[PDB]
């Protein structure tokens, strides 16, 4: 019944009533605007802050694409008033700003249990149970009270306090504002009031007072806020959890009486608050929301656009060779396959890889909970140096299986020196299983002065980022073959791990390919270490709304995205008729690395390509 | 997260608050009382009638086992009052009756969105979308009204009106009581008021007035009722649908004004209203509810008991041989396998078959929507008559995959005359795929005077139930081998199809095995044709709450249950030293069948077994 209501299936047509009229969705054979259906409920402080926080509304008005529509439903019994409240909030935010986006926003006062469509089934069956998704509740219990008092809570920013609450009951002690250290609480959760001083200061003072946790209650008539640091506050690390709730007269009266009070934290599973329909009418999951900002939706929308632009590229003329079709990957072997390439790949001067790393199930919940590198090695002649050489590199997403990327690896065509070859896609041995689908697309460029690769010589590999990292690399002297018109450097470099300086994965590390000991060739990961360095690559293929730190700018790569190779032309630098020398070296802050604890890692694959 | 929350997985421990105290469920290594969790919502007239209809409460108080517990939650915002209302209704029903059952009923005033447990996830993810499950709603729309009016509706009894509503909009005409024929409505749904005359009379008069449907509105302050016939009314067949709703002043005022009024019918998907935990802590689906009566729960509970009693039997000492392990079945081939039986099965005088017919997925929604016969044939020597002979017969359930039966087929042991044999489980070729798991259990009986079968001779087969049915059967003359102490008749007979007399599947047909033309041997399907003939076999293995007419008493079989063979001893009738004659014949009402239209079918497999 109702057809397929799982990710990847088409979205059946439907009709809804809204303050502006009848909103009708009908599948089309063409590509149109993507849709985002959002279900709002007053029982979650996450959505309340989403719709009340000015930053979230500004992000929605600014970063939302111009080719996306949003529909809002209310699962609460006050849907009629809830829709009007949301519309008023949006209009007030858009005041003295753009107003075209309003035409793409629709608010349905209809009750969820009266739609008469397939939407409630999707909302119920697409349960999130993850980051900032799932009603977080706080239960206050006292012997005097005949029953508990249940309220909403919003956990602090994921990037500030990594400590998590425990299901075991806690105590509760009144500490007023909480920004002045007290004698001691003896492992009793603090009951503090927002305002007066800083939030970070409150948490720090409570931790210094021997407190297992803190609970900020908003003053009457106020709203919950997202707890986060500001500059100097973030360097300091706090090892206790915290959350913000509303004000309850009962707990205050009990504390004044001196009666014991206990507090418990729970996560009640809820219904999906977001689900998207792609530009082609395909149902898609919107991932997780790390913190209450509408930006997470916009990024998802951006991805949809890219996906469409991707699906148009694959439809173009090209010779397709399928290597993997949902082939399972896990362990050392990973995914091994053997293919028979066309008889003659010489005319094809362009080679691309279309890759899709999905999970065993359609839903994202059945995916790996970590990001692990993936490498594609190719072997066509064991008696040649090209065997087991890396052809492409990718990075998995945090519990997402919608990844679909296209990478240009044309200069590595000479590695395929045999009509029959073997391809091995490998990841971390201890990684959870994945399902890889890979296709090689051969094509001829539109360039008039077409050039064809004929030789690929590996230059240097990676290694541990230690003080001896640059001591293992020696100058390579090579002579250029005749009938050569162009020389290129093709290097795939990625830093991993953390050290005293958080280097490797979050390091601004420079890599130099000195040529003829006379000219530099620099690759720098400037975006590394930035809070949102990897958030700008979603239009380019990055998978957004991942269950992890997918926003941090990494060194040379990003989560849920292929590693775009670094290609440089050095035909001018080299002496086309004579010998040349090349030497690699990596540096940090302009000096060799000196990691005293937990040294990082550098995975590199470098090649020198000669064109006819 | 939350472990496995699908059918067949264990139920994690949990705690809930109720008017009587703290209800705690903790898995145990032993077997205890089964549990039934029911979610109630005021938005469904089905549950409202369930909790307001006296018949349903009486059925709950009478047929509910004494080893079952029921917990009730309310998904509505009035849970506190809803639980008290349910408790008051139950107590009033139990007045002047038994009160022990009350100790096994618990009512939780806690809101569903505040449980803090795994129950809401199951309720949301176990969507029903089927018979009398899924909010049936009626939408009244008029040009004068700025918005539609949505109300609850309860479709008439499934066994009375098979006509179904259409998603297309209808009209609405006021016809008062509706038990007096009018001029004509011209394909306009009738708007009638309950009371004054009979419901069947109202529907008949409306159909005679050229009406596409009828809608009964209950008087203000009244409640919806289940539409059904009474004796003479049921013989007559009506080809239009009908439903009962509440009274709306707006539609009445509009009709008085003469303004056009349109009515539409929809089915909004909802959350699961019932889910059960077996005696061993395994989550189990409760199937569908054909009409609003609590009996459907009780039957399910009964099944649980049987299941436990079944699982204890399998744990007993026995030689187990697995033939199928979730082997797929579909098409003509069905499921074919080859097994190597023990070296010597002579000492094992008892042979049983443990069978489980599940679906491709754990959920019942992925199951076949029809009941189809299943037969197990065995071949051990192509040069022997025993090849391709039937060993066991089963009947699938309407969209249920919890079937697990144990059938005694010991007299058919001689069919296994070779250590290696081939087993073929076959169903209707056009049937949806199933997954069969079969095990043969050999055991030695506790009887002191043990007897061992050594010869099985087929006697007669089935055929089409026509006037020539008995003309194709001739007397079989057989001589008994020496060293024989007992002779048995083992016949598996099943009627199928319908005819002018509804014979075959719903026929009281007698089968006679005349022996030596001197003594009868009668098998009669007395329960055939009864409304609840097959409802009494749930404790014996019948799968209850099927998506079909599983309550009707069939001829010699029942839905979701094995066909228990008919075994009779005739050692006295036969001349142990001499020849004997046997002749089969089937009769209806004491006479040969004379089906003028759509003749039925009789599937029979008969054997004469000789014991040492
Ligand atoms: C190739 O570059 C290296 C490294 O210099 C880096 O880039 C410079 C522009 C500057 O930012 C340095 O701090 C970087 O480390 C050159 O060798 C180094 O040159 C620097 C001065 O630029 C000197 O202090 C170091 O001792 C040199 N050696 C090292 C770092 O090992 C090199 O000269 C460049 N090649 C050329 C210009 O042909
Ligand atoms: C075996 O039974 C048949 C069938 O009789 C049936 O059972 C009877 C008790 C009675 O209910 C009949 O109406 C049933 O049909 C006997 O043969 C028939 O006997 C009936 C009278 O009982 C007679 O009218 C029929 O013509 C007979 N023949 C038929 C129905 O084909 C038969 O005699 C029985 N065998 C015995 C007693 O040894
Ligand atoms: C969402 O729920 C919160 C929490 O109940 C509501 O917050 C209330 O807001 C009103 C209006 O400012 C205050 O008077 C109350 O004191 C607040 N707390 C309560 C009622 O507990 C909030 O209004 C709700 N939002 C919507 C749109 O209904
Ligand atoms: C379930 O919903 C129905 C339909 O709304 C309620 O029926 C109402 O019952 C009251 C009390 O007898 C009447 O006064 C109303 O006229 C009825 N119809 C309405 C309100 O539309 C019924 O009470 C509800 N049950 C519970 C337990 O809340
Ligand atoms: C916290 O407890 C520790 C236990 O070792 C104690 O040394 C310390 O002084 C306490 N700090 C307070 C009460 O601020
Ligand atoms: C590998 O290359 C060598 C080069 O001498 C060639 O002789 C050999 O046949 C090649 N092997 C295959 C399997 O193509
Ligand atoms: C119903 O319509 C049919 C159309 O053939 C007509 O013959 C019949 O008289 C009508 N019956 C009524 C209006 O009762
Ligand atoms: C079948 O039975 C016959 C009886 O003569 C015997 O000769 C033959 O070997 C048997 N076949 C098998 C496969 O057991």
């Amino acid at each position: 019944a109702l057809g397929g209501l799982e990710p990847g299936d088409p979205a059946p047509a439907f009709q809804v009533h809204t303050l502006d009229g009848m909103f009708v969705y009908s599948p089309r054979n063409e590509s149109g605007r993507a849709l985002i259906v959002h279900a709002f409920t007053n029982k979650s402080a996450f959505l309340e802050c989403l719709w009340t926080w000015s930053e979230s509304l500004s992000d929605l008005l600014d970063y939302l694409p111009s080719s996306t529509e949003v529909l809002m439903l209310s699962m609460d019994e006050t849907a009629e008033q809830d829709a009007l409240w949301m519309r008023e909030q949006v209009y007030r935010a858009a005041a003295h700003r753009g107003k075209e986006i309003l035409s793409r926003l629709h608010f349905s006062p209809t009750h969820v249990y009266n739609l008469g469509n397939w939407i409630p089934r999707v909302l119920y069956s697409w349960g999130c149970g993850g980051h900032n998704c799932g009603l977080g509740q706080v239960v206050f219990s006292s012997p005097d009270w005949k029953g508990p008092v249940i309220g909403k809570r919003l956990n602090a920013r994921y990037d500030w306090l990594y400590a998590h609450w425990s299901t075991d009951p806690y105590r509760l002690l009144d500490v007023g504002d909480g920004c002045a250290p007290v004698a001691s609480l003896k492992g009793a959760v603090a009951w503090v009031s927002e305002g007066g001083c800083s939030f970070f200061t409150k948490i720090k003072n409570m931790e210094k007072s021997n407190a297992t946790g803190v609970l900020v209650y908003a003053l009457p008539g106020n709203n919950i806020q997202d707890m986060n640091c500001k500059g100097d506050e973030c360097f300091t690390s706090l090892h206790i959890p915290a959350s913000m709730v509303h004000f309850q007269p009962k707990v205050k009266e009990a504390l004044q009486k001196g009666r014991p009070v206990n507090v418990k934290f729970q996560v009640t599973p809820s219904r999906s608050f977001f689900f998207g329909i792609d530009q082609r009418g395909v149902l898609s999951e919107m991932g997780w929301f790390l913190y209450p900002s509408f930006r997470f939706m916009a990024w998802q929308a951006q991805w949809f656009v890219f996906n469409d632009a991707l699906l148009e590229q694959l439809s173009q003329p090209a010779v397709t060779v399928s290597v993997f079709d949902h082939h399972d990957m896990h362990g050392n072997a990973g995914a091994h396959a053997v293919v028979d390439l066309p008889a003659d790949i010489s005319p094809y001067d362009v080679l691309e890889l279309d890759t899709s790393l999905s999970c065993p199930g359609r839903r994202d919940e059945t995916c790996a909970h970590w990001d692990h590198t993936v490498q594609l090695f190719v072997c066509c002649n064991d008696s040649s140096p090209y065997c087991n050489q890396e052809l492409g590199r990718w990075v998995t997403a945090f519990r997402r299986g919608t990844g679909h990327w296209l990478t240009d690896v044309s200069p590595l065509i000479p590695l395929l020196n045999n009509k029959k070859c073997s391809f091995t896609m490998k990841t971390a041995p201890w990684a959870m299983p994945w399902m890889t689908t890979l296709n090689l697309r051969f094509s001829q460029s539109n360039k008039t002065e077409r050039l064809y690769p004929f030789e690929v010589m590996p230059l240097f590999n990676g290694g541990t980022f230690d003080k001896d990292y640059n001591r293992r690399y020696h100058e390579i002297t090579f002579s250029i073959p005749a009938a050569t018109k162009k020389v290129e450097l093709y290097a795939v470099i990625t830093g991993h791990g953390s050290d005293d300086n958080n280097c490797g994965e979050f390091c601004v590390t420079s890599h130099y390919f000195l040529i003829n000991r006379s000219i530099n060739n620099t690759l720098v990961f400037e975006a590394a270490g930035s809070p949102l360095g990897c958030s700008l690559l979603v239009p380019k293929g990055g998978v957004p709304n991942e269950c992890g730190t997918w926003l941090y700018g990494r060194g040379g790569w990003c989560d849920g995205l292929q590693v775009d190779p670094w290609r440089r032309d050095i035909t001018s630098q080299l002496d086309m008729s004579g010998s040349n020398s090349v030497r690699y070296f990596g540096l940090f802050e302009g000096r060799d690395p000196n990691p005293k604890t937990d040294p990082g890692n550098i995975l590199m694959y470098s090649y020198l390509v000669f064109y006819q």
